């Protein structure tokens, strides 16, 4: 009666243990999600704790999707509206982006992942709209999954922050998830607008949502993900042939390992298809790759597109578009 299908798992475990030895990382986790009930369908780690659910990180570009899907909810900005995306000083720190870009409008800012504009549409809402939305797609917040162990991740009270504090949380720095929690956001964005439970037993009735935002805005901020994963966007290594898919990649920082302080880079990469009509969500983590890459998309894309691609596969899903 567990959720999870054994050839997901399998296959999970293959890559993941692929990539871990090929990078020379650390350690690993991918987590597979039903992509409209919230089941567990897939969740491997490296040996040892079950880091999926223990270990939370600042995740970094994959938190980028939310300011923007909150931004679009709110009917403040359109997504042909253009952001000076220079770099810009709050105080003596800096908020800049890798590629820099004198201009991009929302589309653009979700394609480059750009550190200024998310920023930028987070700093349309005050700190209390921005804590409370993260809040409602489960920052801070347990899960009650099942699992034991289960880390909360960190959301600080909004009624200490700082204007740089709301700027690093809409690119993922100031804020942590676990990789679970953040396979769990995700389903805001595949359940149009409703963050679903996580549960790795086998549903019998229809898990109930919790509206974060409306369905048409969910549907739009999918659209705008998959150009992350073709030309011009930082996922492409994640692209998975026959399907389009929505996802992001980036460099989290995990600072803490068990009941102990801990300071790593960690590739993240997690997405959704078809990004139409998704089925899936795919999350995987590898800590501190030495080898082969740093950047994130290289060393996390390849372990994505064969998790996705293989669970679409196994689940029978059709490619929407012709092998290239």
């Amino acid at each position: 009666a567990l959720s999870l299908d054994q050839r997901i798992q399998t296959l999970a475990y293959e890559e993941l243990n692929k990539a871990v030895e090929y990078h020379q990382a650390k350690a690993g986790t991918v987590v597979v999600l039903d992509a409209r009930t919230g089941e567990i369908l897939a969740l491997v780690n490296t040996p040892g704790r079950n880091r999926a659910v223990t270990d939370m990180i600042e995740p970094g570009s994959v938190m980028k999707p939310f300011p923007i899907a909150k931004a679009l909810d709110s009917g403040k900005v359109d997504t042909t509206d253009t952001f000076n995306t220079l770099p810009y000083k709050i105080g003596p720190a800096t908020v800049q982006d890798t590629h820099v870009y004198p201009t991009l409008d929302v589309r653009g800012i979700m394609q480059k992942s750009s550190n200024v504009g998310t920023s930028k549409l987070s700093a349309m809402f005050t700190p209390k709209e921005m804590y409370d939305f993260y809040h409602d797609l489960g920052v801070g917040v347990r899960m009650h999954s099942g699992f034991p162990g289960e880390s909360a991740g960190v959301l600080r009270n909004w009624r200490k922050w700082r204007p740089i504090e709301q700027a690093t949380m809409s690119f993922g720095y100031g804020l942590q998830l676990s990789l679970l929690q953040l396979a769990r956001a995700y389903t805001v964005l595949t359940h149009d607008g409703e963050l679903l439970p996580v549960s790795f037993e086998k549903q019998a009735v229809a898990p109930k949502g919790k509206r974060v935002i409306k369905a048409s805005t969910a549907k739009k901020v999918r659209e705008l993900m998959v150009s992350v994963t073709e030309a011009g966007g930082s996922g492409i290594a994640g692209a998975v042939d026959g399907f389009d898919v929505g996802a992001k990649t980036g460099t989290a920082r995990k600072l803490v390992n068990g009941r102990y302080v801990d300071y790593k880079h960690v590739a993240t990469f997690i997405g959704f298809a078809p990004a139409k009509n998704p089925r899936v969500i795919v999350a995987v983590t590898i800590d501190e790759p030495t080898a082969n890459g740093y950047y994130s998309g290289v060393v996390t894309g390849p372990v994505f597109k064969q998790v996705m691609g293989g669970s679409l596969n196994i689940l029978g899903v059709s490619p929407t578009k012709p092998l290239t």
